[PDB]
């Protein structure tokens, strides 16, 4: 609840778990007194605060008093009027100049939290679920308008925060910079903990040591967040492990630029800073216009990495993701892509769908290739209109035959890329992202479209929606393969530029807006050539993302261990691949291939009609057990990390029940080793007092049971032979083991 | 030399100990192939670039090519084609747009180095020191050019970089960031090293481990460098202590705003990048006009750090300070600072008294207007005359008959509320129209980037300037509101860095006119030591602490990059007015020789036992002054970081003499048997190592060069309890037999 | 409490803090299962031993077993049957031989402490502060007794260990080493403390990572301990602070 | 060991102390007849600081024996403020070794006030309490132990320092050991070489701690300095 104490101008947000204090300088600016674990309320704060006299100090009060910004922990810095680390605000005037000072003026109270139009964000369903403040402040020589909204969540230690701008004078102002979260500490004894990447390689956990000066991640891509850098940033004390100890948590809902600063001054302050990335941005407000930046979620946690990680997961199912696809399960597809890749026919799929639909798949989905031309990746990707000559009935006939069989409709699509080879090409050349007398971009073969402007966004609608509605797809994949270059946009003056890169990603995010109302029972999933655009927006539009195109389980493991950090499990894609594989050409279990990918959304993308008999009801089998699991994985249960692929050549998972009933775990070794020393795999997150019945199987590539308290499993662990690892495969072997109450 | 392959465009340039290797691309941009240490020449050095086919990849020629500049290793980058790295050179055109398409046309080799117009930069003498390549780019979107400079030196491992910008279109262009150079490797297993400190703490020397991302030094200040970062990094290998090892040194020479960072990217690649600040900086060439950047010096060493700090020494005391003071030795000096804070009389005995043994005195703030405070003016320039009933002239006679010469402390570009020159031109300042004006320390910033108050605080200078020979300029304030009132809205973006060119020019102006007169910079205790102002002011006032164990710190910090002759040092009263802490006359001594020697207390209320302790270091001084100073190379042995001890030691440039010496801060008991290892000597020749182990009788021995490199000097530690407790301290000297 | 399991003999030491877990093998060797955080009591927890099949590995029972020395936590270790790590008794025969097998033949369990004669050590005033069990093996070729007691108390996690020698036959034994206590464990992810120092520097703390090999502190000055090293030790987990983290210790009242 | 079982058996009313030449045979076996020792011969504040530390992980604070000794010291050659020596002095056996006919009324003032203070607090320091260390002369340059009653009513702290820092950080002295919520009364002495008090609740002095300001520790000796906290219910 928030409080307000007239005399020392205080403002308390608090819950059971977390406290914020705050206060109102001598001038309008407020400043950070404490964030941390809660504590009671009482007033007169003010012994904190100290302020002393030190060199060449400017100051910014009159004469009797010394009061410089250099040496107080403020909420929204400036620069230029004393202040000389790094700045989070700029703002040009008509004089040139880029001085400003906003002073406090009022503040409102209120409880639920409200929505910011341009931009996704979470909500509150009730209206005694969250609690809001709204603190305005004013300027006068530009009459410019500011407000900062804090948002304390009820029953979750989150915190989230954004800021709007107001322009209500008659001078033009330009935002050369403009962060969306700020806070600060005093002391220096934390790690950086931060998810860096590539293709095939995304989302690595990686540690770093605070020091004097920046430490920064960032993002120039235009198009996506990359692969290179995840918007998400954590301070851990160096003594916190995964079971204890304190860590702070920062994540930005944004889909484009981005950056995310550390800056450690001499005098040991460290000062966090999440925003977009002011690298070609320079917004050009003028009268009775504003501005809305993307907000920021919070976490503390004072038990370990995995309460936080807990947390976020829990918040970004329930009160982000859509009402429909909240609390549901999610479908065992098959997808054709690497079976038959470009070359395939309509008796071909229906020959795939058979089969799909014997083993017990129970839905398929069409992969790239089934219009324009489509020969190569040379040919019409802007002709969205269904191939004749190579599906002679059409899309239509294929859904309902697709649905005879018993199976549901799935579809790919990449609604805003153009080749030279395509009809929008020579009927409306100037619709790209470009400028005159530039060389243009091309990566693999294709350009990007210019979503800047509502035309091109009509036009793509128009299409998309009308081969939708004459047919009965239930499923859509929407990708995306490229990166921008050359951000110029021909429709706007020359004085409107610095906006592009962000009025691009406005245009993808209404264009899902109109699609997911017109079509409310279509579900959706976001992919670009893998974990390129897996952000916490987009779980908002579509609630589960293609994680990789490496569908190897000796790297997803790897991967999905970094990716847990702060994504759920449900919004995981996996697969289960073909046995020589297509990006490290290695060899691995069936068995394992299912273990890796029971924890996420479960599906395949091999021939079914291609393998053996003993192969194949393997796959039945597995297909039945993750139709027992499914719900006990995905809607009911918190996930704990036990292992972790760094620092050793192991991994571990499991999840539990909320109600401590039932339990599902998990063993991986990427190498293999002789006269080894034993093994005692320890379990998390149970509850001692309960006898569990510890189950597992052992066939080789019968079944164990044994009952053992909660406790014992919790100390002393489940002992692990040696010999049975070797009889599932050396190199890359795994055991599942179930749990019940009984 | 510099060599050109026209037949596969490629451009070598080496030396004895040192290689630079690059080649125009199939567009018109430079890559790097090499950097390193001397490597042999050969045609067709072109099997070392390496494209392969990777997914998301954005290609910038033709279809049936791949080239994509987020996997090149490049020179001068541009961000928005391809490459999606932070840039080197950013432009905002009528358009609207930040795209430009830099390509190459043509290049000059000459031998010597030509001077930078506005901005100060090093020198050679003859054209058989060094050699030059220049090499023209040409934009055609926008009539623009740019020029790139490299220089190799000879006899030294130094390689020096500089860009040019001039626009000779119609179009008028905006630069809203240009550094000065940029530098790419393959790997990322390196060090970053950096000089961080505050006030009275400068220049600590720190180490961190590069990881994917970025990681940098800023300086937002204006007016100096800052006591926080220093313009200096370097990239050292994980095992490098001072006698084994690789490490490359970047300097750069600039006194404002500076920005210095290594980003390493997700495929194991880091670049390094210096420069000017891009916070507020926005030049704005119009049609005919030039821009020019500050330069770089860039050493590497295949030997460690001492390798690389005694070419940084020698470049630095022979092809940067002026020919007058190329040679002569720096003089003992007696300050009144600490004796009085703020009286002919007191300044006329003192000085006789003083006339000991030192050679000239210098007056501190305190004589010209009201200055009865740090409340009155700092806007008059004129004696005091309360205090001085003769002036200046004559006290300046009244002390020069004696002996001694004269000197005088001025801070130029500062003024209080309560001058005349604010009572005449209120709007002199900086600052803006309705914003309120910080105030620190009762003093306010004047308005370099015009020109009348250069003249008017020039006419004044001059002449009050007796018969002076040595001036002490100092600087005591940080930079805000930066708004000038003699511009339009066009040109705001100027204004910090024609300050920094005001600040040079008054410099200019005063040391041609009076060539005979020493300068020793100082912004508040060493706020701005940088490799900048040595072509002004031969010497800089370190550091305010004047502290023997906090010296002994702070110089071992500043030795990296900076000479001996250019560090001040001085001898304060037994309690010490900012740590409060005790502190014997000879460790004070001994940590005070390595640099300039000087004095800082009254010499009155002295007991007779200390006032033969300070004739016989004087002399001491006046005989060993010349090995210390003019020629000598430094080697330290032993960091005050990392351990609890300290040892610096200065050798001869033909192996004939040294001295050396061993400081320690706390007491130990029943500690174990010392070592001390020198370093540089000749290992085939005999020395004789001599102590004065007097309380607070010499050992005297004879023994060859490896015998104290290999076995070292033994230190008794009752030694260390006759000369004091805390903070005790050794000196030797060595001389061939 | 103390609790023995007749039908798989096994001792069960515990208050609310700590827990103890001894099993007797197919010799008379006593073996560990568990030394940590308290747990529920069960029937049986044979599993919590393992044995396998390895090269070079020396076997002390008949030709089936395959129980070895050398791959086991054993409570009082002795050299020459099978194990090539460092012992914890010694003896010397009249016909000059090292080896022994002691063998277990009973065992008692009573509340309070008794106290060794000859030395000191720490009591208790009631009877319900602490409880006591003593385990006694016997050796046949030379006729030896050997007692080893543990002792738990009440209100502290507390565990007292010490081992007695009788000599009821009729020859000469010399011991040429014997060890107080031995305790072992299954993984090695622990630091060392130690407290060494000098003359007016003394127990200064000082931590080691455990490696493959042996570290030891020691004390040979006959007067006293020594300023040198202090008689004590402890294990802790890396990530241990003053707050928060597991940690053992052990202190020699000597 | 019979020796001392006799004598010690003979007269049972004697306070028997052990010392091997400044504390070597410090073990576990010579408490059971001679219940304290003399800890080390250094009696330096600045040394002892780091000693004690290392001692109070095995042994109790009652058997570390602790003194005054003279001000330039014999064994390190040091010199060191009076409140400083008292205060390392008081966690252990208080007592004085030096002649109280060798210094002034403004010294000696000092020492009649230090040992009503000990009078006062040594049931809580000795008997009843738990020892809490908080931060570590290795691996920086602060220390500070605590002691807090069974009760969780009153408690002592100390804060130290080895050298002075100027142009330095902020500093908050986080303490543990009380109870969660209950309003408690911190009290500390101001002399130039006069009393503050505030009230706050137990968690935020665990979370938040205690300001510090570096001016009033360079009041009570620049180089070499410390504080002492009393904190009582109320």
């Amino acid at each position: 609840a928030v409080i307000f104490h007239e005399k020392t101008k205080e403002f308390h947000i608090f819950n059971r778990e977390v406290s914020y204090l705050m206060r109102i300088m001598e001038n309008g600016q407020l400043e950070n007194l404490y964030y941390g674990k809660v504590i009671r309320d009482k007033e007169d704060f003010g012994y904190l605060h100290e302020e002393a006299m030190r060199s060449q100090m400017s100051v910014c009060i009159p004469e009797p008093g010394i009061l410089s910004m250099q040496y107080t922990r403020q909420e929204y810095p400036v620069y230029g009027t004393g202040d000389y680390r790094s700045p989070a605000l700029t703002v040009l005037q008509e004089n040139g100049s880029r001085l400003v000072d906003f002073s406090y003026v009022s503040h409102e109270i209120y409880k639920g939290k409200k929505g910011i139009p341009p931009l996704p964000s979470t909500y509150a369903e009730s209206e005694d679920e969250a609690e809001t403040l709204e603190v305005t402040l004013h300027d006068q020589v530009t009459d410019t308008d500011l407000v900062l909204t804090y948002t304390i969540y009820e029953d979750y230690p989150v915190i989230t925060r954004n800021a709007r701008f107001e322009q209500k004078g008659e001078q033009k102002i330009v935002l050369e910079r403009a962060m969306s979260a700020s806070v600060e500490f005093l002391d220096m004894d934390y790690e950086l903990v931060q998810l860096s990447g590539a293709w095939s390689r995304e989302r690595y956990v990686k540690n770093r040591k605070l020091e004097m000066g920046i430490q920064s991640v960032h993002s120039l891509n235009g198009t996506c967040g990359g692969a290179e850098h995840n918007p998400f940033i954590a301070l851990k004390r160096p003594q916190t492990t995964e079971n204890q100890g304190e860590v702070y948590g920062f994540s930005l809902v944004y889909s484009g630029n981005f950056l995310a600063q550390a800056e450690v001054s001499t005098f040991d302050m460290t000062r966090v800073m999440l925003g977009i990335n002011p690298e070609d941005f320079s917004w050009e407000l003028n009268q009775g216009e504003s501005f809305q930046t993307p907000e920021v979620v919070m976490v503390y946690s004072d038990r370990g990495l995995n309460k936080m990680s807990q947390a976020y997961h829990r918040l970004y199912r329930t009160r982000l993701m859509r009402v429909t696809w909240r609390d549901k399960a999610r479908p065992i597809l098959l997808n054709n892509w690497e079976a038959t890749y470009f070359d395939f026919n309509e008796e071909k799929i229906l020959k795939i769908a058979e089969k799909a639909k014997e083993a017990g798949v129970e839905l398929f989905v069409l992969d790239d290739g089934w219009f324009g031309a489509r020969n190569d990746d040379y040919r019409g990707l802007g002709d969205w209109y269904v191939n004749l000559e190579k599906l002679p009935d059409g899309i239509a006939g294929l859904s309902r035959k697709v649905e005879a069989l018993g199976l549901k409709f799935g579809l790919w699509v990449e609604l805003e890329m153009v080749n030279k080879d395509s009809d929008l090409y020579r009927a409306h050349p100037d619709w790209l992202i470009g400028a005159p007398d530039r060389f243009e971009s091309h990566a693999r073969h294709q350009h990007v479209l210019d979503f800047s402007r509502k035309e091109v966004v009509d036009y793509i609608y128009k299409m998309i929606a009308k081969v939708l509605r004459e047919s009965s797809i239930s499923y859509i994949k929407w990708d995306m393969n490229r990166y921008m270059t050359e951000p110029y946009s021909r429709g706007a003056d020359a004085s409107q530029q610095g906006k592009v890169m962000h009025k691009y990603i406005l245009g993808v995010y209404d264009l899902y807006t109109r699609l997911t109302t017109e079509f409310p029972e279509i579900l959706f999933e976001s992919c670009a050539s893998g974990g390129a655009r897996f952000d916490p927006a987009m779980l908002y539009f579509a609630p589960q993302t293609w994680t990789s195109d490496d569908t190897d389980a000796s790297e997803r493991t790897k991967i999905q261990y970094g990716t847990s950090y702060v994504y759920p499990v449900v919004s995981m894609g996996s697969h289960v691949s073909a046995v020589p594989n297509h990006q490290m050409h290695r060899m691995t279990p069936i068995e394992t291939r299912a273990n890796v990918a029971y924890f996420g959304t479960f599906g395949y993308e091999l021939d079914l009609n291609l393998l053996s008999e003993a192969e194949l009801e393997s796959v039945k089998k597995q297909i039945a057990f993750m139709k027992e699991y499914r719900e006990l994985i995905q809607v009911d249960g918190d996930f704990y990390r036990l292992l972790s692929p760094f620092e050793g050549n192991e991994t571990a998972w499991m999840v539990v029940a909320q109600d401590k009933s039932r339990a599902v775990a998990a063993f991986y070794q990427r190498m293999n080793k002789v006269n080894a020393s034993w093994i005692r795999f320890k379990l998390q997150g149970l509850d001692a007092g309960t006898l569990y019945e510890v189950s597992c199987d052992m066939a080789p590539s019968m079944v164990k049971t044994y009952r053992a308290y909660g406790d014992e499993l919790m100390q002393v662990g489940i002992p692990i032979d040696r010999e049975d690892l070797n009889k599932k495969g050396g190199d890359f072997a795994s055991l599942l083991y179930t749990l019940k109450k009984v």
